[PDB]
């Protein structure tokens, strides 16, 4: 078979399908009009888009496909460098940042960093609380606040206080704004153009700024000693099992970047989305609700009353369905193949995983593939393999899976028990889209059930 291309502009080919501010939703259109695959060529470049579990379960097959750098972190490897995120597998570092991490990031992991998580999400419940009786609450705003600085705690011990303040710590500013730039570029058919000059210059002064205070902080680490059971002195004393060395101050300085980015984009999101699912259906929100006074007995959470959380954990699960906040990933091919029996591939060839058009598979999910149920978590076994990809596929899969998961449980169980929610706005979904996806201008009322911590 032919694959099916959308709409071409001469000699830019499909590059103008970028040229929007929420690519990531015009690409699923695309699917739904051509199908499970299409190609998109832009001028030197070509790429295909899978949407059906069908394709996406081969592609994930490790021995036939590995993970690529896309245009957007080849960009964002300008300031995340060679840490995890932005490394390719055949990199050194890769597998040695891999070895080293991976205890810091088990199941195992969480119940160390959890009074660090508890910490900030009493700041959270402590807002709320706090708030009079005319005010609302801006949902992925507070959320960010809660998740950076979570990651901030957990990573380096670093308190960026964000609850006490109104606009951003000057390395989120930066960071925030170098993200955006790395986004922006991907649409970009002349940059050197010099239309673009004020950006590049941004952006390098972007970078500076990211680099002294993480430089600053690793510094500050080694010269005072200290031992807090924190990501940078897992790394500082860390030593890769199988070179035998330890990671590099540059190296971890990328690290220490990568996870702020992880920490602020995609977990804020996560509970954006979260929250909005359960305000727009009461029966499921009641049900958490339930599930959370039940099993939250005590002034604070324990790390094994969160992983009583079930039915909130169904819900993060449905959430990442309908809305997985990392939308997509890269793969190449690493040898010629055929793609499902019908496609030849040669070797480099690029696929790009629409991962919510693979949540919406009807094959897999069923006709109401749009309807918010977590119970269709219920049993996950008869699940087909490859079917849900929120965080990614096998050793490239996200380190931070489980951190991400433990924390949402967490905040939402607390949320759940402290308060009932109205969406008093009656919120249209509005999705903005950056190196990740965000329910834009949600804004909800909370009602304290007076449950004091
Ligand atoms: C709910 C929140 C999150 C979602 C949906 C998510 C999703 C993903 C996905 C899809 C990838 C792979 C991207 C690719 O193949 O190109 C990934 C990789 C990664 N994530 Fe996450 N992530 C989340 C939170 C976090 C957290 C909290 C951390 C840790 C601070 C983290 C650290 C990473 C790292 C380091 C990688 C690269 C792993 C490697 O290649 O060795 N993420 N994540
Ligand atoms: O960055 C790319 O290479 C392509 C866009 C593209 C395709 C062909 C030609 C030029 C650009 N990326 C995409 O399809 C989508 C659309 C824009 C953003 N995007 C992404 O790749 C998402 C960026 C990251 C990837 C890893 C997990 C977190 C999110």
């Amino acid at each position: 078979k032919e694959m099916p291309q959308p709409k071409t502009f001469g000699e830019l080919k499909n590059l103008p399908l970028l040229n929007t501010d929420k690519p990531v939703q015009a690409l699923m259109k695309i699917a739904d009009e051509l199908g499970e695959i299409f190609k998109f060529e832009a001028p030197g470049r070509v790429t295909r888009y899978l949407s059906s579990q069908r394709l996406i379960k081969e592609a994930c097959d490790e021995s036939r496909f590995d993970k690529n750098l896309s245009q957007a972190l080849k960009f964002v490897r300008d300031f995340a460098g060679d840490g995890l995120f932005t490394s390719w597998t055949h990199e050194k570092n890769w597998k040695k940042a891999h070895n080293i991490l991976l205890p810091s990031f088990s199941q195992q992991a969480m119940k160390g960093y959890h009074a660090m998580m508890v910490d900030i999400a009493v700041q959270l419940v402590q807002k709320w609380e706090r708030l009079n009786a005319d005010e609302h609450i801006e949902v992925p705003e507070d959320m960010t606040r809660l998740t950076l600085d979570t990651i901030g705690l957990c990573g380096f011990n670093y308190r960026f206080n964000s609850f006490y303040r109104d606009q951003p710590h000057p390395f989120i500013t930066s960071m925030v704004r170098a993200l955006d730039e790395a986004m922006n570029k991907l649409q970009r058919a002349n940059p050197d153009d010099p239309a673009y000059d004020e950006n590049k210059r941004q952006f390098q002064e972007d970078i500076k700024v990211m680099n002294d205070l993480v430089d600053k902080i690793i510094a500050d680490r080694k010269a005072s000693g200290e031992q807090s059971d924190d990501l940078l002195t897992h790394m500082l004393n860390g030593k890769d099992p199988e070179t035998g060395e330890p990671l590099d101050d540059e190296n971890i300085r990328y690290q220490i970047i990568t996870f702020l980015i992880a920490g602020h984009e995609t977990t804020s999101g996560l509970l954006s989305f979260a929250l909005y699912f359960l305000v727009k259906n009461p029966h499921v929100l009641q049900k958490a609700a339930e599930e959370a006074a039940r099993v939250l007995v005590d002034p604070v959470p324990s790390y094994k009353q969160v992983k009583q959380l079930k039915y909130v954990g169904m819900v993060l699960n449905e959430a990442l369905r309908l809305w997985p906040t990392a939308p997509a990933f890269s793969l190449y091919a690493k040898e010629d193949t055929v793609l499902g029996g019908e496609y030849p591939l040669e070797k480099g060839d690029e696929l790009m995983v629409l991962i919510p058009q693979l949540h919406r598979d009807k094959t897999i999910w069923g006709d109401d593939v749009e309807e918010f149920r977590p119970e269709r978590f219920e049993n996950p076994s008869a699940i087909p393999q490859h079917a849900f990809k929120p965080f990614g596929n096998g050793q490239r899969a996200c380190i931070g899976q489980q951190f991400a998961l433990h924390e949402a449980t967490l905040v939402l169980g607390m949320m759940l028990k402290h308060f009932d929610f109205e969406d008093h706005t009656n919120y249209e979904l509005d999705i903005k889209e950056t190196l990740t996806l965000k329910p834009e201008g949600f804004v909800v009322k909370a009602k304290s059930k007076k449950i004091p911590l």
